Protein backbone atom coordinates (compact mmCIF):
# COMPACT_ATOMS: atom_id res chain seq x y z
CA UNK A 1 0.00 0.00 0.00
CA UNK A 2 1.72 3.16 -1.56
CA UNK A 3 0.76 6.44 0.38
CA UNK A 4 1.40 9.90 -0.53
CA UNK A 5 0.22 13.83 1.49
CA UNK A 6 -2.80 15.86 -0.56
CA UNK A 7 -0.77 18.66 -2.32
CA UNK A 8 -3.32 19.68 -4.32
CA UNK A 9 -6.02 18.21 -6.76
CA UNK A 10 -5.18 14.47 -6.93
CA UNK A 11 -3.27 12.76 -10.26
CA UNK A 12 -6.71 11.07 -10.24
CA UNK A 13 -10.28 11.34 -7.78
CA UNK A 14 -11.54 7.78 -8.90
CA UNK A 15 -10.66 5.32 -5.83
CA UNK A 16 -14.58 5.49 -4.92
CA UNK A 17 -16.09 4.68 -8.63
CA UNK A 18 -17.90 3.49 -9.93
CA UNK A 19 -21.23 5.12 -9.46
CA UNK A 20 -24.32 5.31 -11.24
CA UNK A 21 -24.95 8.55 -12.90
CA UNK A 22 -27.85 10.65 -12.25
CA UNK A 23 -29.24 12.03 -15.44
CA UNK A 24 -30.62 15.77 -13.98
CA UNK A 25 -33.20 16.95 -16.40
CA UNK A 26 -34.11 20.90 -16.28
CA UNK A 27 -36.82 22.94 -17.41
CA UNK A 28 -36.61 27.13 -17.74
CA UNK A 29 -39.92 28.46 -19.91
CA UNK A 30 -39.38 25.85 -23.20
CA UNK A 31 -35.37 25.35 -22.78
CA UNK A 32 -34.95 21.97 -21.84
CA UNK A 33 -31.76 20.36 -20.65
CA UNK A 34 -30.00 17.20 -19.20
CA UNK A 35 -26.56 16.79 -17.72
CA UNK A 36 -25.36 13.05 -16.27
CA UNK A 37 -23.76 13.92 -12.37
CA UNK A 38 -22.17 10.79 -10.82
CA UNK A 39 -21.43 12.73 -7.90
CA UNK A 40 -24.96 12.38 -6.92
CA UNK A 41 -26.13 10.63 -3.21
CA UNK A 42 -29.18 9.74 -0.47
CA UNK A 43 -28.75 12.53 2.26
CA UNK A 44 -32.18 11.59 4.48
CA UNK A 45 -34.78 9.30 4.22
CA UNK A 46 -37.16 11.30 6.24
CA UNK A 47 -38.15 13.32 4.43
CA UNK A 48 -36.40 12.00 1.44
CA UNK A 49 -33.62 13.90 -0.12
CA UNK A 50 -31.42 13.34 -3.23
CA UNK A 51 -28.46 14.91 -3.85
CA UNK A 52 -26.62 16.16 -6.75
CA UNK A 53 -22.95 18.26 -7.11
CA UNK A 54 -22.48 20.34 -10.12
CA UNK A 55 -19.85 22.53 -11.25
CA UNK A 56 -21.03 26.33 -11.77
CA UNK A 57 -19.02 25.47 -15.51
CA UNK A 58 -22.44 23.37 -16.26
CA UNK A 59 -24.84 25.36 -18.30
CA UNK A 60 -27.45 22.94 -16.17
CA UNK A 61 -26.16 25.00 -12.95
CA UNK A 62 -27.54 28.49 -13.71
CA UNK A 63 -30.52 26.67 -15.03
CA UNK A 64 -31.32 25.19 -11.47
CA UNK A 65 -31.12 28.02 -9.53
CA UNK A 66 -33.85 29.48 -12.13
CA UNK A 67 -36.20 26.76 -12.36
CA UNK A 68 -35.54 25.22 -8.58
CA UNK A 69 -37.36 22.37 -9.97
CA UNK A 70 -35.57 18.93 -11.14
CA UNK A 71 -35.62 15.37 -12.16
CA UNK A 72 -32.72 12.82 -11.30
CA UNK A 73 -33.31 9.87 -13.74
CA UNK A 74 -31.65 6.57 -13.99
CA UNK A 75 -30.74 4.43 -16.90
CA UNK A 76 -30.27 0.86 -18.25
CA UNK A 77 -26.40 0.01 -19.70
CA UNK A 78 -28.41 0.06 -23.02
CA UNK A 79 -28.41 3.37 -23.02
CA UNK A 80 -24.53 4.31 -22.13
CA UNK A 81 -23.81 6.45 -25.58
CA UNK A 82 -26.67 8.64 -24.88
CA UNK A 83 -25.85 9.05 -21.20
CA UNK A 84 -22.34 9.78 -22.36
CA UNK A 85 -23.58 12.03 -25.23
CA UNK A 86 -25.06 13.93 -22.86
CA UNK A 87 -22.23 14.71 -20.38
CA UNK A 88 -19.26 15.19 -23.01
CA UNK A 89 -21.79 18.05 -24.84
CA UNK A 90 -22.78 21.54 -23.39
CA UNK A 91 -26.81 22.79 -24.20
CA UNK A 92 -24.83 26.07 -24.60
CA UNK A 93 -23.53 24.58 -28.05
CA UNK A 94 -26.30 22.06 -28.84
CA UNK A 95 -30.05 21.46 -28.09
CA UNK A 96 -30.31 18.54 -25.57
CA UNK A 97 -33.63 19.20 -25.70
CA UNK A 98 -34.38 17.23 -28.76
CA UNK A 99 -32.76 13.82 -26.60
CA UNK A 100 -36.57 12.11 -26.10
CA UNK A 101 -38.40 13.08 -22.42
CA UNK A 102 -41.27 12.97 -21.45
CA UNK A 103 -42.38 16.01 -18.82
CA UNK A 104 -43.52 15.32 -15.20
CA UNK A 105 -46.33 15.74 -13.11
CA UNK A 106 -44.35 18.87 -11.55
CA UNK A 107 -42.80 19.74 -15.04
CA UNK A 108 -39.40 18.82 -15.08
CA UNK A 109 -38.25 17.01 -17.95
CA UNK A 110 -37.54 13.38 -17.77
CA UNK A 111 -35.21 11.66 -20.06
CA UNK A 112 -36.60 8.68 -21.55
CA UNK A 113 -35.68 4.93 -20.82
CA UNK A 114 -35.03 5.66 -17.47
CA UNK A 115 -35.79 2.39 -15.16
CA UNK A 116 -36.62 5.04 -12.38
CA UNK A 117 -36.83 8.81 -11.63
CA UNK A 118 -37.22 11.42 -9.04
CA UNK A 119 -39.00 14.49 -9.50
CA UNK A 120 -37.44 17.24 -7.06
CA UNK A 121 -38.32 20.44 -5.55
CA UNK A 122 -34.96 22.12 -4.77
CA UNK A 123 -34.53 22.87 -0.98
CA UNK A 124 -30.64 24.20 -0.76
CA UNK A 125 -27.89 24.78 -2.63
CA UNK A 126 -24.36 24.95 -1.03
CA UNK A 127 -20.75 25.28 -2.40
CA UNK A 128 -18.17 22.76 -1.74
CA UNK A 129 -14.64 23.83 -3.22
CA UNK A 130 -15.45 23.91 -6.99
CA UNK A 131 -18.34 22.42 -7.24
CA UNK A 132 -22.26 23.02 -5.78
CA UNK A 133 -24.38 20.41 -3.72
CA UNK A 134 -27.97 20.94 -5.43
CA UNK A 135 -30.40 19.17 -2.47
CA UNK A 136 -33.62 18.29 -4.07
CA UNK A 137 -36.80 16.96 -2.42
CA UNK A 138 -38.30 13.77 -4.02
CA UNK A 139 -41.66 14.63 -4.57
CA UNK A 140 -43.08 12.09 -7.52
CA UNK A 141 -41.70 8.69 -8.29
CA UNK A 142 -41.55 7.14 -11.70
CA UNK A 143 -40.35 3.69 -11.82
CA UNK A 144 -40.33 0.94 -14.70
CA UNK A 145 -42.09 -2.21 -13.16
CA UNK A 146 -40.45 -5.03 -15.02
CA UNK A 147 -36.78 -3.39 -14.56
CA UNK A 148 -37.22 -3.04 -10.52
CA UNK A 149 -37.27 -5.81 -8.06
CA UNK A 150 -39.44 -5.75 -5.24
CA UNK A 151 -37.60 -3.64 -2.56
CA UNK A 152 -36.73 -0.77 -5.62
CA UNK A 153 -33.60 -1.79 -6.95
CA UNK A 154 -32.87 -2.61 -10.53
CA UNK A 155 -32.57 -6.08 -11.61
CA UNK A 156 -29.19 -7.08 -11.32
CA UNK A 157 -26.75 -6.24 -14.11
CA UNK A 158 -29.73 -3.94 -15.37
CA UNK A 159 -27.24 -0.31 -13.69
CA UNK A 160 -25.26 1.85 -15.83
CA UNK A 161 -21.51 2.29 -13.80
CA UNK A 162 -19.16 5.05 -14.34
CA UNK A 163 -15.63 4.64 -13.68
CA UNK A 164 -14.94 8.14 -14.23
CA UNK A 165 -13.03 9.82 -17.62
CA UNK A 166 -15.16 8.35 -20.02
CA UNK A 167 -15.29 4.30 -18.46
CA UNK A 168 -18.34 2.57 -18.23
CA UNK A 169 -19.67 -0.41 -16.87
CA UNK A 170 -22.60 -2.56 -15.13
CA UNK A 171 -23.02 -5.25 -12.54
CA UNK A 172 -22.41 -8.38 -12.43
CA UNK A 173 -25.49 -10.69 -12.38
CA UNK A 174 -24.42 -12.69 -9.18
CA UNK A 175 -25.38 -11.12 -5.88
CA UNK A 176 -24.78 -12.12 -2.59
CA UNK A 177 -26.99 -11.47 0.37
CA UNK A 178 -25.08 -12.20 3.89
CA UNK B 1 -44.03 3.72 -16.30
CA UNK B 2 -45.64 3.94 -12.83
CA UNK B 3 -45.45 6.77 -11.18
CA UNK B 4 -46.81 8.19 -7.87
CA UNK B 5 -46.30 11.39 -5.82
CA UNK B 6 -44.20 11.05 -2.82
CA UNK B 7 -46.44 11.79 0.24
CA UNK B 8 -43.72 11.14 3.30
CA UNK B 9 -40.51 8.53 3.04
CA UNK B 10 -40.47 6.60 -0.16
CA UNK B 11 -41.49 2.22 0.26
CA UNK B 12 -38.12 1.97 -1.00
CA UNK B 13 -35.46 4.48 -1.60
CA UNK B 14 -32.94 2.21 -3.50
CA UNK B 15 -33.85 3.41 -6.97
CA UNK B 16 -30.02 5.35 -7.57
CA UNK B 17 -28.09 2.18 -6.35
CA UNK B 18 -26.45 0.33 -6.15
CA UNK B 19 -23.09 2.37 -4.56
CA UNK B 20 -19.49 1.70 -3.28
CA UNK B 21 -20.40 1.33 0.27
CA UNK B 22 -17.43 3.87 2.13
CA UNK B 23 -15.89 2.20 5.23
CA UNK B 24 -15.83 5.63 7.40
CA UNK B 25 -12.63 4.39 10.26
CA UNK B 26 -12.85 6.70 13.11
CA UNK B 27 -10.73 6.88 16.22
CA UNK B 28 -11.18 8.85 19.53
CA UNK B 29 -7.78 8.48 21.64
CA UNK B 30 -7.82 4.26 22.10
CA UNK B 31 -11.21 4.16 20.83
CA UNK B 32 -11.64 2.93 17.22
CA UNK B 33 -14.30 2.57 15.18
CA UNK B 34 -15.84 1.62 11.64
CA UNK B 35 -19.38 2.18 9.78
CA UNK B 36 -19.74 1.45 6.13
CA UNK B 37 -21.41 4.42 4.39
CA UNK B 38 -23.04 3.78 1.04
CA UNK B 39 -24.32 7.60 1.14
CA UNK B 40 -20.96 9.06 -0.21
CA UNK B 41 -19.82 11.16 -2.86
CA UNK B 42 -17.25 13.54 -4.22
CA UNK B 43 -17.93 17.17 -3.97
CA UNK B 44 -14.96 18.64 -5.38
CA UNK B 45 -11.72 18.06 -7.40
CA UNK B 46 -9.82 21.27 -6.72
CA UNK B 47 -9.58 20.71 -3.59
CA UNK B 48 -10.46 17.62 -2.81
CA UNK B 49 -13.10 16.88 -0.89
CA UNK B 50 -15.56 13.61 -0.15
CA UNK B 51 -18.60 13.73 2.06
CA UNK B 52 -20.11 10.88 3.92
CA UNK B 53 -23.82 11.14 5.08
CA UNK B 54 -23.97 9.64 8.77
CA UNK B 55 -27.42 9.24 10.58
CA UNK B 56 -27.56 10.90 14.08
CA UNK B 57 -27.96 7.43 15.03
CA UNK B 58 -25.06 6.01 14.74
CA UNK B 59 -22.39 5.53 17.20
CA UNK B 60 -19.99 6.70 14.67
CA UNK B 61 -21.47 10.12 14.06
CA UNK B 62 -20.59 11.72 18.24
CA UNK B 63 -17.14 10.34 17.36
CA UNK B 64 -16.97 12.31 14.25
CA UNK B 65 -18.45 15.50 15.84
CA UNK B 66 -14.86 14.86 18.75
CA UNK B 67 -12.33 13.67 16.62
CA UNK B 68 -12.88 15.95 13.47
CA UNK B 69 -10.86 13.65 11.41
CA UNK B 70 -11.78 10.37 9.43
CA UNK B 71 -10.31 7.62 7.12
CA UNK B 72 -13.36 6.54 4.10
CA UNK B 73 -11.45 3.31 2.86
CA UNK B 74 -12.88 1.19 -0.11
CA UNK B 75 -12.96 -2.50 -0.15
CA UNK B 76 -12.83 -5.49 -2.80
CA UNK B 77 -15.41 -8.11 -3.50
CA UNK B 78 -13.54 -10.16 -1.51
CA UNK B 79 -14.64 -8.42 1.75
CA UNK B 80 -18.34 -8.25 1.94
CA UNK B 81 -18.52 -9.95 4.90
CA UNK B 82 -16.46 -7.64 6.77
CA UNK B 83 -18.06 -4.55 5.58
CA UNK B 84 -21.46 -6.67 6.47
CA UNK B 85 -20.89 -6.97 9.89
CA UNK B 86 -19.39 -3.36 10.24
CA UNK B 87 -22.73 -2.28 9.09
CA UNK B 88 -25.14 -4.97 11.01
CA UNK B 89 -23.79 -3.39 14.19
CA UNK B 90 -22.86 -1.27 16.66
CA UNK B 91 -19.97 0.06 18.45
CA UNK B 92 -21.96 0.55 21.12
CA UNK B 93 -21.83 -3.03 21.79
CA UNK B 94 -18.89 -4.77 20.42
CA UNK B 95 -15.98 -3.38 20.03
CA UNK B 96 -15.15 -2.57 16.10
CA UNK B 97 -11.95 -1.59 16.74
CA UNK B 98 -10.66 -5.24 16.92
CA UNK B 99 -10.63 -5.88 13.44
CA UNK B 100 -7.47 -5.77 11.23
CA UNK B 101 -6.82 -2.18 10.75
CA UNK B 102 -3.40 0.40 10.78
CA UNK B 103 -3.11 4.00 11.76
CA UNK B 104 -2.53 6.90 9.64
CA UNK B 105 0.29 9.56 8.85
CA UNK B 106 -2.88 12.09 10.84
CA UNK B 107 -3.45 9.27 13.09
CA UNK B 108 -7.13 7.85 11.50
CA UNK B 109 -7.94 4.32 11.51
CA UNK B 110 -8.08 2.48 8.12
CA UNK B 111 -9.58 -0.73 7.62
CA UNK B 112 -7.11 -3.28 5.93
CA UNK B 113 -7.35 -5.22 2.93
CA UNK B 114 -8.68 -2.04 0.95
CA UNK B 115 -7.92 -1.02 -2.26
CA UNK B 116 -7.83 2.59 -1.50
CA UNK B 117 -8.11 4.94 1.18
CA UNK B 118 -8.27 8.71 2.22
CA UNK B 119 -7.36 10.41 5.32
CA UNK B 120 -9.69 12.99 5.81
CA UNK B 121 -10.46 16.56 7.77
CA UNK B 122 -13.57 17.48 8.96
CA UNK B 123 -14.24 20.65 7.17
CA UNK B 124 -18.20 21.16 7.71
CA UNK B 125 -21.24 18.96 8.80
CA UNK B 126 -24.47 19.79 7.49
CA UNK B 127 -28.50 18.53 8.53
CA UNK B 128 -30.65 17.51 5.91
CA UNK B 129 -33.32 16.08 7.06
CA UNK B 130 -32.25 12.72 9.10
CA UNK B 131 -28.85 12.48 8.07
CA UNK B 132 -25.82 14.89 8.63
CA UNK B 133 -23.24 14.96 5.80
CA UNK B 134 -19.91 15.03 7.24
CA UNK B 135 -17.55 17.06 4.14
CA UNK B 136 -13.95 16.08 4.89
CA UNK B 137 -10.63 17.53 2.76
CA UNK B 138 -8.82 14.60 1.87
CA UNK B 139 -5.01 15.33 3.61
CA UNK B 140 -3.28 11.92 2.49
CA UNK B 141 -4.32 8.65 0.06
CA UNK B 142 -3.29 4.93 0.13
CA UNK B 143 -3.46 2.75 -2.91
CA UNK B 144 -2.76 -0.44 -3.48
CA UNK B 145 -0.89 -0.19 -6.38
CA UNK B 146 -2.11 -2.75 -9.49
CA UNK B 147 -5.11 -3.19 -7.88
CA UNK B 148 -5.96 0.12 -9.68
CA UNK B 149 -5.72 0.84 -13.14
CA UNK B 150 -3.25 3.62 -14.42
CA UNK B 151 -5.56 6.41 -14.04
CA UNK B 152 -6.52 5.74 -10.57
CA UNK B 153 -9.98 3.78 -11.17
CA UNK B 154 -9.99 0.56 -9.51
CA UNK B 155 -9.95 -2.70 -11.56
CA UNK B 156 -12.53 -3.31 -12.94
CA UNK B 157 -14.88 -5.94 -11.44
CA UNK B 158 -13.02 -5.27 -8.05
CA UNK B 159 -15.72 -2.86 -6.14
CA UNK B 160 -17.93 -4.31 -3.71
CA UNK B 161 -20.95 -2.57 -4.69
CA UNK B 162 -24.30 -2.26 -2.53
CA UNK B 163 -27.63 -2.77 -3.65
CA UNK B 164 -29.42 -1.65 0.17
CA UNK B 165 -31.05 -4.05 2.50
CA UNK B 166 -28.04 -6.75 3.04
CA UNK B 167 -27.64 -6.98 -0.70
CA UNK B 168 -23.99 -7.19 -2.60
CA UNK B 169 -22.94 -7.07 -5.53
CA UNK B 170 -20.06 -6.13 -7.92
CA UNK B 171 -18.95 -4.53 -11.26
CA UNK B 172 -19.00 -6.86 -14.34
CA UNK B 173 -15.28 -7.18 -15.98
CA UNK B 174 -16.60 -5.83 -19.02
CA UNK B 175 -16.03 -1.75 -19.66
CA UNK B 176 -17.13 0.55 -22.50
CA UNK B 177 -15.31 3.45 -23.24
CA UNK B 178 -17.86 4.89 -25.76
C1 LIG C 1 -20.76 9.96 -16.68
C2 LIG C 1 -20.62 11.43 -16.38
C3 LIG C 1 -20.84 11.90 -15.06
C4 LIG C 1 -20.73 13.27 -14.77
N1 LIG C 1 -20.93 13.74 -13.50
C5 LIG C 1 -20.84 15.07 -13.24
C6 LIG C 1 -21.05 15.63 -11.90
O1 LIG C 1 -21.32 14.89 -10.92
N2 LIG C 1 -20.95 16.98 -11.76
C7 LIG C 1 -20.65 17.81 -12.79
O2 LIG C 1 -20.55 19.04 -12.59
N3 LIG C 1 -20.42 17.36 -14.05
C8 LIG C 1 -20.51 16.04 -14.32
N4 LIG C 1 -20.30 15.57 -15.63
C9 LIG C 1 -19.97 16.50 -16.70
C10 LIG C 1 -21.22 17.13 -17.27
O3 LIG C 1 -22.20 16.12 -17.49
C11 LIG C 1 -20.78 17.71 -18.60
O4 LIG C 1 -19.90 18.81 -18.35
C12 LIG C 1 -22.02 18.09 -19.41
O5 LIG C 1 -21.64 18.17 -20.79
C13 LIG C 1 -22.67 19.37 -18.89
O6 LIG C 1 -23.69 19.87 -19.78
P1 LIG C 1 -24.33 21.33 -19.63
O7 LIG C 1 -23.17 22.30 -19.85
O8 LIG C 1 -25.44 21.30 -20.69
O9 LIG C 1 -24.87 21.37 -18.20
C14 LIG C 1 -20.40 14.20 -15.90
C15 LIG C 1 -20.18 13.74 -17.21
C16 LIG C 1 -20.29 12.38 -17.49
C17 LIG C 1 -20.07 11.87 -18.90
C1 LIG D 1 -23.74 -1.39 3.13
C2 LIG D 1 -24.17 -0.44 4.22
C3 LIG D 1 -24.18 0.94 3.96
C4 LIG D 1 -24.56 1.83 4.98
N1 LIG D 1 -24.59 3.17 4.75
C5 LIG D 1 -24.93 4.03 5.71
C6 LIG D 1 -24.97 5.49 5.50
O1 LIG D 1 -24.64 5.97 4.39
N2 LIG D 1 -25.33 6.27 6.54
C7 LIG D 1 -25.66 5.80 7.77
O2 LIG D 1 -26.00 6.58 8.71
N3 LIG D 1 -25.66 4.47 8.01
C8 LIG D 1 -25.32 3.57 7.06
N4 LIG D 1 -25.33 2.21 7.32
C9 LIG D 1 -25.72 1.76 8.66
C10 LIG D 1 -24.52 1.77 9.57
O3 LIG D 1 -23.35 1.34 8.87
C11 LIG D 1 -24.88 0.84 10.70
O4 LIG D 1 -25.97 1.45 11.42
C12 LIG D 1 -23.66 0.64 11.59
O5 LIG D 1 -24.01 -0.42 12.45
C13 LIG D 1 -23.28 1.89 12.39
O6 LIG D 1 -22.48 1.45 13.47
P1 LIG D 1 -22.04 2.38 14.71
O7 LIG D 1 -23.24 2.48 15.64
O8 LIG D 1 -20.81 1.62 15.23
O9 LIG D 1 -21.68 3.73 14.13
C14 LIG D 1 -24.94 1.30 6.32
C15 LIG D 1 -24.94 -0.08 6.57
C16 LIG D 1 -24.56 -0.96 5.56
C17 LIG D 1 -24.56 -2.43 5.84
O1 LIG E 1 -17.75 17.57 -12.53
C1 LIG E 1 -17.48 16.23 -12.65
C2 LIG E 1 -17.47 15.44 -11.50
C3 LIG E 1 -17.19 14.09 -11.63
C4 LIG E 1 -16.91 13.51 -12.88
O2 LIG E 1 -16.65 12.15 -12.93
C5 LIG E 1 -16.92 14.30 -14.04
C6 LIG E 1 -17.21 15.66 -13.91
O1 LIG F 1 -28.38 5.31 7.11
C1 LIG F 1 -28.38 4.51 6.02
C2 LIG F 1 -28.40 5.09 4.75
C3 LIG F 1 -28.41 4.25 3.64
C4 LIG F 1 -28.40 2.87 3.77
O2 LIG F 1 -28.42 2.09 2.64
C5 LIG F 1 -28.37 2.29 5.04
C6 LIG F 1 -28.36 3.12 6.16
Amino acid sequence: MRSYRAQGPLPGFYHYYPGVPAVVGVRVEERVNFCPAVWNTGLSADPPLFGVSISPKRFTHGLLLKARRFSASFHPFGQKDLVHWLGSHSGREVDKGQAPHFLGHTGVPILEGAYAAYELELLEVHTFGDHDLFVGRVVAVWEEEGLLDEKGRPKPGLALLYYGKGLYGRPAEETFAP
